[PDB]
DNA sequence: TCGAGTAAGCAGTCCGCG
DNA sequence: GCGGACTGCTTAT
C-alpha cells in the first residue's frame, strides 16, 4: 500500500513522525530534516522558483530548522521578506507525501476514554490533581475493546470488583443496561492500589499508544487530570511517557477573560468530543453534559443514580463503573451517527496538515495552498502583522412585516466561494482598481462599465482573466466534494420521504429491512417492494435512511464550511493571504448580485402579470430571495386545484421552466457588465410554501430582518409527505428560550401558518392556563454567564450588573456553607428563573447549571416562589405579540356584536 | 469561550422625557 | 412607558 503519515511534530532539529510502512504496519522514525526557504533574487539569476506574483526567488537549504528560524528572525531585522513555509513539519509532509494521499482509517488507532475522580471537596481541578483516579475506560479502535481500569482501595473507599453479569441486566433486575452490543468487548482490570493502577495504564498505553485521542473533555478535564496526578505520584518522566516522543508542553488557552492550561502530547492527535461537536455539529445546545447531548442525539435516557456523584462510588461502586464505561460507548455512538472523525480525517490527509488542526481553517488552507503552489514550483510569501480593521458584509433587505400566503424561494449555489471563482479573485490576481460609482448606480446598470480588459467587483477591485487564482483552483475542488455530498444527502432525504409515505399504508407480515444504499434515489423495484413491507421493517429503514442522511450533511455541510471560511480567512489578520480588498471584493459583489437579482425577478413577474412596480420579492438576506406567488395563484383560482400537491407541481414548474431561465439570463448580464471571468451565478427555487388548499393557515408571516415562519412543501426537491415548519430567528429557535415554551411557540405558529386564527386562539387560552403544571427546568431561560466577577460587588449585583449574572449572584449566597453545591463555571450556561417578590433569596431571579437539577436544600424554595407570571410574559406572550400583530391576527378572541346573544 | 467572516435581532440596565 | 445608548447574548447568512 502506499504510505501515510499517522502524526508529525517538530522537536529541536528533528522530526518525530509516526506512519504507516508500505506493508501496513506502524512505525516511528527521528529524521534530521533540512528545511529549505526563500529570499527574492536578481532577474539576472537563473531560477526555477517563483512567488505568486512572477518575482524570481532563490532557495535557501539549512543545515538544520534552528538555523532557518534564526534566518527569518534576521531577515526581519533587516527588513527583507523571508519566503516559504515557516511551519517546517508541513513541508516535511508536502516532502514527504508528495502524492494524494489514500489513508487506511483501520490502521489509524483510535482512542476514546474517560476517567473518574472521587471528589469530596468540590470540582476536581486537574491543574491540582489532588485526589485519586479511580476509573478509567479507554476503548481502542483497533482491538475494539474497552479496557476498564477500577480502582479497588482508596482513601475514600474500600469497593468490591464491578460485576459483568450485573452490569448486563436490566435495570428492572437491579443491573446497569450495559448494552449487550459490547458486554463481550470490555475487558475488566481491578486494581488494590492507584499506584499499579496508573503504571499498568502507562504500559498499555506504550503497548496501545493513540494516534486520534478523543472523548468528552478529554482535552480540558481526563488528559490533564491523569498527566498532572501522574505527575505528582511518580514525577514528570513518567507522566511524559503519555506522549510517543517524552516530550509534553503545558499550553496556556485565552479568549478574552481569563486563560486556562491544557497538555499538549507530542505525537498525539487530541480531538475532544466536545470540540468537534461544537464546531462541526450547527447547534447550539442549553447544555454540554454528555447526558444532555446523548438525549438529543441518541434519544437514550439520562443516566439515572441516587445522590452526589461524590458519594456514587462508595455507595454503588456497580452502577459507577458501569457509568463509566456507557460514557465511553455514548461517544462512539455519537461519532457513528455524526461522524466528525472520519470528517476530521478526510480534510486532514487531504490538506496535508496535522490532524487537530482541523480545528483551524486559516491553518487548513494555508497547508492547501502552499501543497497547490509548490507543485508549480512556486513561492508562498511571509506571513505579516496587520491590526484588526472592520469590513461591510452582507445586505439584508427590511421586509414589510405581514402574512405571506404563498411564498417560493430561491438560492445561490455556494455564493462566496462561487464568487471568488466567477471574478477570479486571489491574492495574486490582483490587476488593479478602477474608479467606483454607488453601489445602487450597478444594480441599475447605469454606472459606466467598469473593464473592458479584467474581472471586476463593485467595490472597485479588478482581476486577471487569463488563468485561475490559486485561492479559485483550490475552492474549486472542495467545493466539487461538497457537491458529491449533498447530492447523496438529498438523495437520503428523499428516500426518507417514499419510506414515510409507504408507513401510512403497512402491511401485516413478518419480513426484513431491504438491502439498500440510501445515498442513491430508489429504483422502481426498490419501491414496489417498500409498499409491500411491514411497519417495522419501514421504520428500521427510515432510520437507516436518516442515519445516511446525517452522514451526507456531516460531509457536506462542514465542506461548506471549509469553503466559506476560506472567504472568511481573507478577512482575518492571522491568514497569510489576509486581504481586506479582497474580502470586501467578495461581499460587495455579493451585496449587487442580491439587489440585482431582486430587480430581475420583480422585472420579470411585473410583465408577466402586467403590472408596473409591483413588489413581488418581499425579503433578502445575503444570498436567498423570498417571491410571494399570490398572484400567480390567483392567475389560475385557487379552485381549479385538486389539492395542495397540485399547486406546489404548479408552482415547481412555474419556478423551474419559468423564473429559473430569466433569473439566469439576469446573473449572465451582470457577468457581461463586470467582465468577469465565468458565470457561476446559479439560483435555483429553494422552498415552495403556503397553507394546506382549503385551510384558513396564513401560510407565512414576517416579523423583521432575519425573524419569519412559513410552511414549506417542497425544500430542494423534496416533496414532503407532512408540511414542514421554516422557522428562521424567532424564538423557537433560540437556545434562550425555554424548551416548553420552544414547544409551545411552535405549535401556536404550526396553528398560525396550518390551520388559522381561530385555531390559535384555542391553543393559546389552553397554554395560558395550564403552563404553571409544566416541570421548571422545561419553562427556565437559558445564558451564557461571562464576566461574573466583574459584577460581583461584595455578593451582589454591580452597576449594570446583567440579568443572569444578578440570578448567579442570588444563587451563590444562597448556596454559602453548602457543600453539596454544584458551583456555576465561568463561561458556560445557566438556567434562569424569576423570583416572586418577597422571597428568601433576596433577589428578583436566580441562576444554576444548566443540564441539572438545581441543589435539593433549595430547589423547595424556588419552586415555591418562582414567577409563572412574569416567566409567561417575557418567554411566551411577548413573543407571541410580536408574530401575532405581524401576521395581523388575534391570539385572543375580541368582543363581538354576538356576544349579546 | 483557541479555532473563518459581518448583519442584526431581542432582553435588560440606566435614565431621560417637562 | 417608551426609546436611545449601551452591554450581553444569540441568531441568519
Ligand atoms: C452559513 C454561512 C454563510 N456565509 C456567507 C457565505 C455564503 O456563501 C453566503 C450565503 O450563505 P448560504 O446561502 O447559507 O450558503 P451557501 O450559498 O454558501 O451554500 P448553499 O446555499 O449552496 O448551501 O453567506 C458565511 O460567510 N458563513 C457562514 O457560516
Ligand atoms: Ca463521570
Ligand atoms: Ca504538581
Ligand atoms: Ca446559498
Ligand atoms: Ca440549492
Ligand atoms: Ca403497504
Ligand atoms: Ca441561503
Ligand atoms: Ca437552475
Ligand atoms: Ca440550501
Ligand atoms: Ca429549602
Amino acid at each position: 500500500m502506499k504510505e501515510f503519515y499517522l502524526t508529525v511534530e517538530q522537536i529541536g532539529d528533528s522530526i518525530f513522525e509516526r506512519y504507516i510502512d508500505s506493508n501496513g504496519r506502524e512505525r516511528t522514525r527521528e529524521v534530521e530534516y533540512k528545511p529549505s526557504l526563500f529570499a527574492h533574487c536578481p532577474e539576472s539569476q537563473a531560477t526555477k522558483y517563483f512567488d505568486i506574483y512572477g518575482k524570481p526567488c532563490t532557495r535557501k537549504l539549512f543545515a538544520n530548522m534552528r538555523d532557518a528560524s534564526q534566518w527569518i528572525k534576521r531577515m526581519e531585522d533587516i527588513g527583507l521578506e523571508a519566503l516559504g513555509m515557516d511551519d517546517f513539519k508541513l513541508a516535511y509532509l508536502s516532502d514527504t507525501y508528495n502524492y494524494e494521499i489514500k489513508y487506511d482509517h483501520t490502521k489509524i488507532r483510535v482512542a476514546n476514554f474517560d476517567i473518574e475522580v472521587t471528589s469530596p471537596d468540590g470540582f476536581p481541578e486537574p491543574s491540582q490533581a489532588k485526589h485519586p483516579i479511580d476509573a478509567i475506560t479507554h476503548y481502542d479502535s483497533i482491538d475494539d475493546r474497552f479496557y476498564v481500569f477500577d480502582l479497588l482501595n482508596s482513601p475514600y473507599g474500600n469497593v468490591e470488583e464491578w460485576s459483568i453479569e450485573i452490569a448486563a441486566k436490566l435495570q428492572e433486575q437491579g443491573g446497569d443496561e450495559v448494552p449487550s452490543e459490547i458486554i463481550d468487548k470490555i475487558i475488566y482490570m481491578p486494581f488494590d492500589n492507584e499506584k499499579e493502577l496508573l503504571m499498568e495504564y502507562l504500559n498499555f498505553w506504550q503497548q496501545k499508544t493513540p494516534v486520534i485521542l478523543t472523548g468528552w473533555n478529554v482535552e480540558s478535564f481526563a488528559i490533564p487530570y491523569v498527566y498532572n496526578r501522574i505527575k505528582n505520584i511518580f514525577g514528570e518522566s513518567t507522566a511524559k511517557r503519555l506522549s510517543p516522543h517524552r516530550k509534553t508542553r503545558v499550553k496556556v488557552i485565552e479568549n478574552m477573560y481569563g486563560s486556562r492550561e491544557i497538555i499538549t502530547l507530542f505525537g498525539i492527535s487530541v480531538l475532544d468530543y466536545i470540540d468537534l461537536y461544537k464546531k462541526f455539529s450547527f447547534t447550539n445546545q442549553p447544555s454540554y453534559s454528555l447526558d444532555y447531548i446523548s438525549e438529543f442525539e441518541l434519544n437514550v435516557g439520562k443516566l439515572k443514580y441516587d445522590g452526589p456523584i461524590s458519594k456514587l462510588r462508595e455507595s454503588n461502586h456497580q452502577r459507577y463503573i458501569s457509568y463509566n464505561i456507557i460514557a465511553v460507548y455514548r461517544v462512539l455512538q455519537i461519532d457513528a451517527k455524526r461522524q466528525f472523525i472520519n470528517l476530521s480525517l478526510d480534510m486532514g490527509y487531504y490538506a496535508k496538515i496535522q490532524i487537530q488542526s482541523v480545528f483551524s481553517p486559516i491553518k487548513t488552507w494555508d497547508a492547501i495552498i502552499f501543497n497547490s503552489l509548490k507543485e508549480q514550483n512556486k513561492v508562498i510569501p511571509q506571513g505579516r502583522s496587520h491590526p484588526v480593521q472592520p469590513y461591510p458584509g452582507a445586505f439584508v433587505k427590511e421586509p414589510i412585516p405581514n402574512r405571506y400566503k404563498y411564498v417560493m424561494s430561491f438560492d445561490l449555489t455556494s455564493k462566496y466561494p462561487s464568487i471568488i471563482r466567477q471574478v477570479n479573485i486571489s491574492p495574486e490576481t490582483i490587476a488593479g482598481t478602477f474608479k467606483v460609482a454607488p453601489l445602487h448606480d450597478y444594480i441599475n446598470a447605469v454606472a459606466e462599465r467598469p473593464s473592458d480588459v479584467y474581472s471586476c467587483s463593485p467595490n472597485g477591485m479588478m482581476y486577471y482573466k487569463d488563468r485561475d487564482g490559486v485561492v479559485p483552483t483550490e475552492i474549486t475542488k472542495v467545493f466539487n466534494q461538497r457537491k458529491e455530498h449533498k447530492g447523496y444527502m438529498l438523495a437520503a432525504q428523499r428516500n426518507g420521504e417514499i419510506i414515510k409515505e409507504a408507513l401510512h399504508n403497512p402491511n401485516l407480515s413478518v419480513d426484513e429491512p431491504l438491502d439498500v444504499d440510501y445515498r442513491f434515489d430508489f429504483s422502481d423495484e426498490i419501491k414496489e417492494k417498500i409498499k409491500k413491507l411491514s411497519a417495522k421493517s419501514l421504520n428500521e429503514m427510515l432510520f437507516r435512511a436518516q442515519r445516511t442522511e446525517v452522514a451526507g450533511m456531516t460531509a457536506q455541510i462542514n465542506r461548506k464550511l471549509l469553503i466559506n471560511s476560506l472567504y472568511g480567512a481573507l478577512g482575518n489578520v492571522w491568514f497569510r493571504y489576509y486581504d481586506l480588498r479582497n474580502a470586501t471584493a467578495i461581499t460587495t459583489f455579493g451585496q449587487m448580485a442580491l439587489q440585482w437579482i431582486e430587480r430581475k425577478v420583480n422585472e420579470y413577474l411585473n410583465e408577466v402579470c402586467g403590472t408596473e412596480g409591483e413588489a413581488f420579492v418581499l425579503y433578502g438576506d445575503t444570498d436567498s430571495i423570498y417571491v410571494s406567488a399570490d398572484k400567480i395563484i390567483d392567475k389560475v383560482g385557487e379552485s381549479k386545484f385538486r389539492d395542495t400537491n397540485h399547486w406546489v407541481d404548479f408552482l415547481d414548474k412555474f419556478a423551474r421552466e419559468r423564473m429559473e431561465p430569466a433569473i439566469d439570463r439576469g446573473f449572465r448580464e451582470m457577468c457581461e457588465y463586470m467582465n468577469n471571468k465565468q458565470h457561476l451565478m446559479f439560483m435555483d427555487r429553494e422552498a415552495i410554501a403556503g397553507p394546506p388548499l382549503g385551510s384558513k393557515g396564513i401560510g407565512g408571516f414576517w416579523t423583521g430582518k432575519k425573524r419569519y415562519a412559513l410552511n414549506v412543501w417542497d425544500m430542494e426537491g423534496t416533496r414532503y409527505a407532512e408540511p414542514k415548519l421554516k422557522i428562521m430567528g424567532l424564538e423557537t429557535q433560540k437556545s434562550s428560550t425555554p424548551k416548553a415554551v420552544q414547544k409551545a411557540l411552535k405549535e401556536c405558529i404550526r396553528r398560525m401558518l396550518q390551520e388559522g386564527e381561530e385555531s390559535l386562539q384555542e391553543y393559546f387560552k389552553e397554554f395560558e392556563k395550564e403552563f404553571r403544571q409544566l416541570n421548571y427546568i422545561s419553562i427556565a431561560s437559558v445564558s451564557s454567564a461571562n464576566n461574573i466577577a466583574k459584577y460581583d460587588v461584595g455578593g451582589f449585583p454591580g452597576p449594570k450588573c446583567p440579568f443572569h449574572i444578578r440570578g448567579i449572584l442570588t444563587y451563590n449566597r444562597a448556596i454559602k456553607g453548602n457543600i453539596d453545591a454544584p458551583q456555576v463555571v465561568e463561561g458556560e450556561k445557566v438556567y434562569v428563573l424569576p423570583l416572586r417578590e418577597g422571597n428568601p433569596f433576596g433577589d428578583k431571579c436566580i441562576a444554576w447549571p444548566s443540564g441539572t437539577e438545581i441543589t435539593d436544600l433549595i430547589k423547595d424554595d424556588v419552586l415555591h416562589w418562582m414567577d409563572y407570571t412574569v416567566l409567561l410574559e417575557k418567554t411566551f406572550i411577548k413573543p407571541l405579540e410580536g408574530f401575532t400583530s405581524a401576521a395581523k391576527l388575534d391570539y385572543e378572541k375580541k368582543a363581538s356584536l354576538f356576544d349579546m346573544f
